[PDB]
């Protein structure tokens, strides 16, 4: 990941504009839509919290838990880990990001820093739903100026998705002002 | 450098002890003195700066700075960045370093901040004299409990290398009190 620590600019766009802000937000986005067309419900919602994060979930089947047989850890860390520009970039240039698993009956969880996983995918309960939940803090190292994600830039481009990913209901929360938009076809 | 930042404590030792915290001076000592060693005068500077940063300096010939041809970037770069335990570790688990190299009559400059550039290597401008700097700040979200440099630890380890390294100058400074010290054994 230190390729893309040296020049964020160059995978997720530019730093201080804002555009590589959002651009974070859409990487997600598209993983969490591969993921809900592979399940029954087919829902994504994208929620802008208070603290300045953002969480995309899905309720699709979960991303594979198993240990990776060549990198030697959980699948899901090669994917969070391993260099669509890919997630692995949003997790290097995340100052933290929270990844939670639903899959086979247990609940999965890990914490990451600047891309760095602070421990291995835990077992941490039980559940009867499905799903995967990526919580990620930008980097205020790595993005200026435009620190704050703008409603209106993620509400635009899911609203585009929503039309091309028919069969998927994107939500999309606001906790700052309590604004909200259900973007389906 | 991701598998020393995975856990660090494997590669620097005990990371809430203190004993993590110097052994990132004496890594760097390490490799000024083998720089020192390549030299005639052979000096090696060792401060303790008031920020709780510590500076190691040597007037050897200058770690190299060409490109190197298979990594696309400055050899200097390399070894800040590529897997004694190596001083990317060092540069891994600090917050902030500060890399100038003096060689072939130019002086070269380059930032990193917990083992990632913030540019590449670059000559800022003309010297007559040889060497090169480190000046590193221990990452505070590795290093806790103990994150201040204990001037004795280093005096004695500093003494006790002098003996074996004949002809090396090893200066010690202070800057938080004014305190130093000068071991310069020249047996042999
Ligand atoms: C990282 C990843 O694969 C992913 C998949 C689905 C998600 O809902 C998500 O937020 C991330
Ligand atoms: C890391 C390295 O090669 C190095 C060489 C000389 C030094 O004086 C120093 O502080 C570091
Ligand atoms: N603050 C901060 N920035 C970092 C970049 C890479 C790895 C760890 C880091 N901690």
């Amino acid at each position: 990941l230190d390729a893309v620590r040296k020049r964020p600019g160059m995978y997720i766009g530019d730093t201080d504009d804002g555009t590589g802000l959002h651009h974070m937000v859409f990487e997600v986005v598209d993983n969490a839509i591969d993921e809900a067309l592979a399940g029954h419900c087919k829902e994504i919602i994208v929620t802008i919290h208070a603290d300045n994060s953002v969480s995309v979930q899905d309720d699709g089947r979960g991303i594979p838990t198993g240990i990776h047989p060549e990198e030697g850890v959980s699948a899901a860390e090669v994917i969070m880990t391993v260099l669509g520009v890919g997630v692995s970039v949003v997790n290097a240039l995340s100052q933290k990001l929270e990844l939670v698993i639903q899959r086979e009956g247990k609940i999965h969880r890990q914490i990451y820093e600047h891309g760095v996983p602070q421990a291995p995918l835990a077992v941490t309960g039980e559940t009867e739903k499905t799903g995967t939940m990526v919580r990620f803090w930008p980097s205020l190292e790595t993005f200026t100026n435009v620190t704050e994600f703008e409603y209106e830039i993620l509400a635009k481009r899911l609203r585009e998705l929503s039309f091309l990913n028919s069969g998927v209901s994107i939500r999309l929360r606001d906790k700052r002002d309590g604004k909200e938009d259900h973007f389906h076809y």
